[PDB]
RNA sequence: AUUUCAAAGAAUCAUUCUUUUUAAAAUCCGAUUUUGUUACUUUGAGUAAAUUAGAGUGUUCAAAGCAAACAGUUAAAGCAU
């Protein structure tokens, strides 16, 4: 049924839930993004918890092809949809293929700058603001040499009311990702 | 300028030394083991002595030498039948 069409892979019951209600939100239909979420496929979901327990954060694996394609074109209006339909914050994003050139991988001449290690962190960090947009980036190494990634946000999120518990979820999100902790911040 | 950041453990006096894991391809029995060239650097191999540094060693000391030291009035010990 509805978790098969949805998710290539054996389906857990979070990757089931995410499945009916993409499956839900495409039979409705929601209006200014007809045609919704046809084209989807996932790889993955995960749920991640924060420690302040304003709730759930999921995160979503998409395929980059049909990320680029389809989501990033909707992408603020169809988390949205999602958040209203299962209230637990979501994020999607592109899974990526990181590529160390030293192995010499049939499929590439040279390296690829789309596959290298920072490339590919700096475009997950996109990723996870996404709906939002970053207005700059500034590396605060403290003294016990943790390296803190501070992100600038632009003022159009003050509407929003949910910016703190998203942003503590970006942080978090990120976190779990790799071994990075950022911050977060925008205009006065 | 530019391209793989890091994380956690253990040993040790919020320091220090050490170990584990975190993409992809090829290969072998879900797992097992490999992945640009050079400069630079690390260990090494193979190095004639005399000299030189430098140990051993009271040439009567020292420059030296490569020797010496030990027991025993004119013997025991040791090992051999």
């Amino acid at each position: 049924a509805v978790q098969k069409r949805v998710l290539k892979s054996n389906p857990s019951d979070l990757e089931k839930e995410i499945a009916q209600c993409l499956l839900d939100i495409e039979l409705s239909s929601s209006s200014d993004i007809k045609t919704d979420a046809k084209e989807i496929k996932l790889l993955s979901c995960d749920l991640i918890e924060v420690e302040k327990l304003k709730k759930k954060t999921i995160l979503i694996y998409i395929p980059y092809k049909i990320y680029t394609t389809y989501v990033r074109k909707i992408q603020r209006k169809l988390i949205n949809e999602l958040e209203k339909k299962t209230k637990k914050y979501v994020v999607l994003v592109a899974k990526r293929t990181i590529l160390k050139g030293k192995q010499k991988n049939k499929s590439f001449k040279i390296i690829p700058r789309s596959r290298t290690l920072t490339s590919v962190y700096d475009s997950i960090l996109e990723d996870i603001v996404s709906p939002s947009e970053i207005i700059g980036k500034r590396i605060s190494m403290k003294a016990d040499g943790k390296r803190v990634f501070k992100i600038m946000l632009d003022s159009k999120e003050r509407q929003r009311d949910n910016i703190e518990e998203k942003l503590i979820s970006f942080a978090a999100v990120y976190k779990k990702i790799t071994r990075r902790d950022a911050v977060f911040s925008l205009p006065p």
